């Protein structure tokens, strides 16, 4: 369905927003393992290494999220990402840890 190689020469400066703490809800965390590119309005775009807020997971094929960086809302493929506690493919993060910080912090039993 469309697939090739990604590409876009393009560098954006982004404010790195924070996630929201003291969550409460039936929501999952799930990241994306592939790029992926949102073919209409009603699926949801994102990128390999973003996070997105499980709204929705009644049918596999397509999931209804809403990211947190850019707070965009839409339909994402269950086979493309995963979640952050059964990461399936956690090679990706054990290799290639892409970005992220330190959890600094033995006070937190």
């Amino acid at each position: 369905g469309s697939s090739g190689s990604s590409g876009a020469s393009s560098s954006f400066s982004v404010v790195s927003s924070s996630y929201p703490t003291g969550l409460t809800g039936g929501v999952t965390i799930f990241v994306a393992l592939y790029d992926y590119e949102a073919r209409t309005t009603e699926d949801l775009s994102f990128k390999k290494g973003e996070r997105f807020q499980i709204i929705n997971n009644t049918e596999g094929d397509w999931w209804e999220a809403r990211s947190i960086a850019t707070g965009k809302s839409g339909y994402i493929p269950s086979n493309y990402v995963v979640p952050a506690d059964s990461i399936q493919a956690e090679e990706w993060y054990f290799g290639k840890m892409g970005r992220k910080d330190a959890e600094s912090g033995p006070s937190s039993g």
